[PDB]
């Protein structure tokens, strides 16, 4: 739950993603893969990658990135009404994917460590606790619908 002063944070910060959506995507991902290679085992399509630099290389993976950032761009803009945007995603994602939240975790940390990456010193202390509290609201509502289905 956040208050209308928090959304307009993230909103806000979300227009720095929005004005460079593929960089901020393929950095997420390139963060989440290397600090975590247990993830990138389940991307049939991007466990060929054995560098970094084959990451930063490849288009199919900041063309990923944006269609990641994208959808969570649409949720964010719901400003917790998300219900119809957030199941279909906790759905694929427990039952065709197969992703821990634990993973989920892994990603909402690489974001607010990107944001600080690429705009040191403009993603001030009030943005990263509206942020942090976005992506726990979006983590939480995707938890309850993976205990839903049984999914651990
Ligand atoms: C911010 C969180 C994330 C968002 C918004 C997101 C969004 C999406 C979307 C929109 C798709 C395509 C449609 C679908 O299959 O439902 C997708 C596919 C996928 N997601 Fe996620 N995702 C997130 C986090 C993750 C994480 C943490 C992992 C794994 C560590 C992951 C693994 C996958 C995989 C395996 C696919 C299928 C890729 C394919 O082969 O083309 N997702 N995700």
């Amino acid at each position: 739950g956040l208050s209308d002063g928090e959304w307009q944070q993230v909103l806000n910060v979300w227009g720095k993603v929005e004005a460079d959506i593929a960089g901020h995507g393929q950095e997420v991902l390139i963060r989440l893969f290397t600090g975590h290679p247990e993830t990138l085992e389940k991307f049939d399509k991007f466990k060929h990658l054995k560098t970094e630099a084959e990451m930063k290389a490849s288009e199919d993976l900041k063309k990923h990135g944006t269609v990641v950032l994208t959808a969570l761009g649409g949720i964010l803009k719901k400003k917790g009404h998300h219900e119809a945007e957030l199941k279909p995603l906790a759905q694929s994602h427990a039952t065709k994917h197969k992703i821990p939240i634990k993973y989920l975790e892994f990603i909402s940390d690489a974001i607010i460590h990107v944001l600080h990456s690429k705009h040191p010193g403009d993603f001030g202390a009030d943005a990263q606790g509206a942020m942090t509290k976005a992506l726990e609201l979006f983590r939480n509502d995707i938890a309850a619908k993976y205990k839903e289905l049984g999914f651990q």
